[PDB]
């Protein structure tokens, strides 16, 4: 039970340069009382010294609100525009997005700046919001005492923790729903369509592209839904944005804040040698891994010890891939980035293109470089000095079982006095990175879509670990982080076009296998030429199907539009009257 | 020099049936003095009766054009809704527009049907404007005599025809000009290198994907400095379709005019038998012709009679085809649309797909079947009783030059008594149909797409007849058809997609006539498939580039819009000031 604090500032004060931050600290309390927020400065932990933030009078904040909402319908993600109508009204998360904006926002758009990065703010640490452990409780038990979440659990995860987790949690509820339909016929593969079928592969693609079309309606049908249509068109600015000048782009009056665009690229120009760089190192790791893999196969008692190493690779894939993530974000924060939503898609950009090698480059080799040429693994044998087609299986099983584990260990496993007590321990967690979570859901959607065919019965595991998943996110919400700040989105973002991507490729990876380990180049490109046109095809037919379903929020929309809903001139003097023209016609017609 | 005649109604009445003409007639005037239109009755060629109509008062037309205006900014097609304001003016395309809706549209909006198909109506032939002489003779002077043509002059077609006919002149004028580069390294292609070159085909794909974007970003530009961006969500209802019965659906109170969806696919699969039917004579006629110029190359002078069967063929194209889009038009007929959209696209389908096959079966026979399998037309000898890879050249370059003959030649080779006279003859002209002039661009531009790698000078040819085809058609427009109504719309429609269709298969069909021309399935498979995710991955790259072009419509967009522009509380009530805060804080850095 929170004693109605908003939110909660850690303003870290060290010994060696107290004086800057005593007088700092003034410099944050009046910042806040100039926006109209109740303060609060109790005892910190470890020389720190937490300030609770509340509203300080409910005229102020509903004036605020209708400021916000005045703002949405401007930008166009709003119906119509609304003070006292407030019987839509405030929810917390758009509350504490609204207050969380007062904090940071600079005093040009109305609030002040105390953005923990860019600023004199220096000695601020973090700004963050409370959790209500009676909500997180009853979250918990009853998602945990369900088989299957409605809309209404979802749509309250988007008021308590605002639309970014709530379509996460959407996502990842359509997504181990729709798992149902392949993991039923990856079963049905497995009993009787013997090894690598090729109309498995064809169902997976269609199932592919089923399930990204099926999903890109649903999250456009909750954006409608939720008052987050159209988000992504407002672009936000971000704090730690270093600028050269501040120019007047001849189109409006706003001071622009400039940024050499070539001096950007000479940037991210960088992230070729490293990508480069980071490909190497794994391929000359994965390929010492199978050489010694194959040696210990070679010279001898169990069959479990044959992907020994393979195990082990999976167990030094959060190591390896975490510390490449950090390099990944010094290189997006090397790079310049003005915007929330660019330096957001660079990030995840980077991201997926190294958890992409760090997950799938070993099945890669496997499947496309042992098994078709296998004489280059020669120097396999002579440097360990002291070809099976079901390798691409087994290393499909062990690539599914084991990295859940991993997974799974990583993420679960490991009158004043007692509100003080839980805020001092809630600031000592690390804030929710939702960009995680998408991660691990695509790479295992794309192991499902393009390697799936070596082992069917992956997506039975999948959907089993997509369910505990569906709670073990929730509790690492509810215990395990700090309450994210409620954000808005009308979609997953870029993650999507990783999907898209993650599909494409499945279809000339997934049948490419099954020829390579059924059994000429002519019958493997006949083969991939077939089933990418076939996925093509397909994609066509089910963008053509689904743009035909009448969705709620087309209805909704035409419902509110709707709702809201002298010879010149003697040629006309000659018969000017009504039925003088009637009679000259019928004159007319009697003498022709 | 018109009399200011606004519209002319045909109202053809015949002896036999003038009796129930005869009311009819007085049916028409009155519906049309109810709307405030002033009716002038004249004598009719061939015993028809001619009625000139005007405005009667100009407040109810601008009253009208206010109404208009008001719908159009509900839709969204307008900025902001705006009736002494007048001084954006009334062109004489949206004038005519508006009288041409007076004229049509039912009661319920206001007007007044006088469809001339569905209602009572069946006397009245046609409703056409009239054409100013004067402004013809400057139009075709002023482009007869100027090497390019500037936005000024699509602006004055835009003006006077409607946004239809302006928009396929500027499709027009954007094609000739981007067939300048084509046209420059096909030339430099047949000049030294050699024949059936890779690297054009390569060029060539590129070329189709950068015209392409580019006249999808020019198509988008041109829609928002007009004022028609965003008309195709306005549905337009069909007079011709036939109704079963009025229901209301539950998003509106509107009483929709239901259609059962499975009696119109019922009527929509009379397609395939009919496809099937049209592509195996097609094919047979095709076959015949095949094998009787291998017949008459074989048994023998000169080598222009060689390929005489197949000019022949294409001289048969215009009757042949023209039969067969009379049917499809009917087959249109069959299955009821109630949207003009609907109905323009399924008929632009058909005809498409009729064309597709007219055009180019011929050099895919020649290409795909003929010179790879030489052994099919043994039967070809046999029965004329009484392998060449330049045949695809050579037919190439006959498909080019002949066609533009035999299009030319169908085209352009084949006080009061003098107004009425040349109302008169106008009436016995044929209402323009801009359908006709998109598909024969359409099909020259898949020709340039798919076939030019085979004779690379077909650029240069067809670059020739595009700058006569820019006044031919404004000729023809001119003086060989009646004024077309002035109608609305974003872009060239359904067309687009046949473009996109058109290229893609172009990167299929030309690299695989370089492999099989120059010379084992691997390489002809390898090469598709280069070509193919080559086309892909430049299509990504354009899009990509084009998306950070910063269009016009872009910042005339978001310049309007920024034009627009007791436990419980005692945690509270320890430090409520201003001072006593800053102070405690001071205390507690002191303390700690
Ligand atoms: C080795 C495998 C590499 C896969 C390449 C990554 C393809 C998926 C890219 C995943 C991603 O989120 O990037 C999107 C665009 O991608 C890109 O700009 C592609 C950049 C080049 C990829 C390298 C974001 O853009 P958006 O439109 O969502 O905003
Ligand atoms: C390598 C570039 C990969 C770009 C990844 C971006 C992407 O989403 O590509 C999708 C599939 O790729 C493709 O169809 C073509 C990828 C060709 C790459 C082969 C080399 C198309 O996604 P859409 O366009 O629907 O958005
Ligand atoms: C033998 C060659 C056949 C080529 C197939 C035609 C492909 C180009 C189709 C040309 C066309 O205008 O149709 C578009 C959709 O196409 C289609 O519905 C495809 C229908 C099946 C094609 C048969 C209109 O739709 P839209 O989105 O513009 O409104
Ligand atoms: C046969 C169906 C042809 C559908 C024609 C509709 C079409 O425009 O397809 C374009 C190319 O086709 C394709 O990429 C795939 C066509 C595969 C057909 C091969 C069989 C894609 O156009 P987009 O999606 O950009 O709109
Ligand atoms: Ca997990
Ligand atoms: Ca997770
Ligand atoms: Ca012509
Ligand atoms: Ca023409």
């Amino acid at each position: 039970s929170n004693f109605g604090v908003d939110f909660v500032i850690h303003y870290k004060v060290p010994a060696a340069e107290r004086d800057e931050a005593e007088a700092g600290f003034v410099q944050l309390i009046r910042a806040l009382t100039t926006v109209g927020l109740a303060t609060e400065v109790r005892h910190g932990e470890n020389e720190s010294l937490l300030v609770f933030v509340k509203v300080a009078s409910p005229d102020l904040f509903a004036k605020q609100v209708y400021r916000a909402r005045l703002g949405d319908w401007l930008h166009g993600v709003r119906v119509s525009a609304p003070a006292q109508a407030l019987q839509e009204p405030v929810v917390e998360a758009e509350r504490l997005r609204l207050i969380y904006l007062m904090i940071t926002k600079p005093h040009n758009e109305g609030g002040a700046g105390v953005t923990p990065t860019n600023a004199k703010w220096k000695h601020v640490e973090s700004i963050f919001p409370l959790h209500s452990h009676s909500f997180n409780k009853e979250w918990i038990k009853k998602w945990s005492s369900k088989y299957t979440l409605e809309q209404t659990d979802i749509d309250n995860i988007r008021d308590k923790f605002g639309e970014s987790v709530a379509f996460y949690f959407a996502f990842l509820r359509s997504y181990f729903r729709f798992l149902v339909i392949p993991s039923a016929f990856g079963f049905g593969a497995w009993l009787l369509l013997g090894q690598f079928s090729y109309l498995y592969a064809l169902l997976c693609g269609l199932w592919s592209v089923v399930f990204f079309e099926y999903w890109k309606k649903q999250e456009v049908d909750l954006a409608v839904q939720w008052g987050v249509r159209g988000v992504s068109s407002i672009q936000q600015s971000r704090p730690e944005f270093e600028w050269e000048h501040e120019a007047e782009d001849p189109i409006t009056g706003e001071p622009v804040k400039v940024y050499p665009p070539m001096k950007r690229v000479k940037t991210q120009l960088l992230q070729i040698p490293f990508a480069l760089a980071c490909v190497v190192a794994l391929g000359a790791l994965i390929v010492t891994c199978n050489s010694l893999e194959v040696f210990i196969n070679e010279v001898y008692g169990k069959q479990y010890l044959g992907f020994l190493p393979t195990i082990f690779l999976v167990i030094g894939t959060p190591t390896i891939s975490g510390v490449l993530m950090g390099a990944a974000e010094k290189l997006n924060a090397m790079e310049n980035y003005a915007t929330v939503d660019a330096h957001d898609a660079a990030l995840i950009q980077k991201q997926f293109v190294l958890n992409f090698m760090t997950s799938y480059m070993a099945l890669f080799f496997t499947a496309f470089v042992y098994i078709p040429f296998g004489h280059i693994l020669h120097p396999f044998l002579n440097f360990w000095r002291a070809i099976n087609p079901a390798r691409i299986s087994n290393q499909m099983f062990y690539f599914t079982v084991t990295p859940q584990i991993v997974n799974f260990a990583t993420e679960v496993v490991v009158e004043e006095a007692e509100f003080l007590q839980r805020v001092r321990e809630e600031c000592t967690l690390e804030e929710y990175d939702v960009s995680g979570d998408y991660r691990e859901m695509v790479m295992q959607f794309g192991y499902v879509a393009m390697f799936s065919v070596a082992w069917p019965l992956a997506a039975c595991c999948f959907l089993v670990n997509n369910w505990v998943e569906l709670r073990s996110d929730a509790l690492k919400i509810a215990i395990s982080s700090r309450r994210p700040i409620p954000w808005r989105t009308d979609s997953i973002g870029p993650w999507l076009t990783a999907l898209s991507f993650l599909s494409w490729l499945g279809s000339i990876t997934s049948s490419a296998i099954v020829y390579l380990c059924s059994n000429k180049a002519w019958g493997l490109l006949l083969s991939i030429l077939f089933a990418e046109h076939f996925y093509l095809v397909v994609q066509l037919a089910v963008r053509f199907v689904l743009s035909k379903l009448d969705s709620p929020g087309l209805q909704k929309e035409r419902k509110e539009r709707f709702q809201t809903k002298t010879p010149e001139e003697m040629f006309w003097q000659r018969q000017r009257g009504m039925q003088e023209t009637i009679e000259i016609g019928r004159r007319m017609i009697e003498q022709q």
